[PDB]
């Protein structure tokens, strides 16, 4: 289920950012303008970039985090609330977590395995909302 999700991406977090985010830029490239060291980079261009591996680890961290301190798949407020006030969020609006989150599920569903792929959907739903309620466009 959803707290074993947490579980297998956690035990191997950088691949699983890695992959995830990858899909996410791949999905919708237009999304990459947000990441300006990453544009016209190869795969193995990015792995290669120190701070590739670095941020996508400490986001993926951050969403396992709230995603644990979820009840049934409804985020804290709070934890909404540190994701529309980072400085690195300013310019972000709900569309661009519900592009990620629709990435996210498209590559579990894809995946060989038992991912609660409707579980991260509503997680992401919800988390929408929350970001909505706390102040995002
Ligand atoms: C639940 C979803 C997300 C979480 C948990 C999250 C978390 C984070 C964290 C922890 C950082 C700082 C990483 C570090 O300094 O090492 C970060 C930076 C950033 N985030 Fe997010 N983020 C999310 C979604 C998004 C989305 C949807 C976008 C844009 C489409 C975005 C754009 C950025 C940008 C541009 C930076 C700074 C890039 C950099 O300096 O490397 N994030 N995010
Ligand atoms: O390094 C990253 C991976 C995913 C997202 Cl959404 C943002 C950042 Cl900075």
């Amino acid at each position: 289920g959803f707290k074993q999700d947490i579980a297998t991406i956690r035990g191997d977090l950088r691949t699983y950012a890695q992959d995830i985010f990858l899909a996410f830029l791949n999905k919708y490239p237009d999304e990459r303008r947000y990441f300006k060291n990453y544009v016209g980079k190869s795969d193995q261009e990015l792995k290669s970039m120190a701070k590739f591996g670095d941020h996508t680890e400490k986001v993926f961290n951050l969403m396992m985090e709230v995603a644990d301190r979820a009840t049934d798949c409804v985020p804290l407020a709070s934890d909404a609330n540190t994701l529309v006030q980072m400085k690195q969020h300013s310019s972000l609006t709900t569309g661009n977590f519900e592009k990620l989150f629709v990435a996210l599920v498209e590559y579990m569903r894809a995946s060989g395995q038992s991912f609660d792929s409707q579980s991260w959907d509503r997680f992401g739903k919800n988390l929408v909302s929350a970001l909505s309620s706390a102040g995002m466009k």
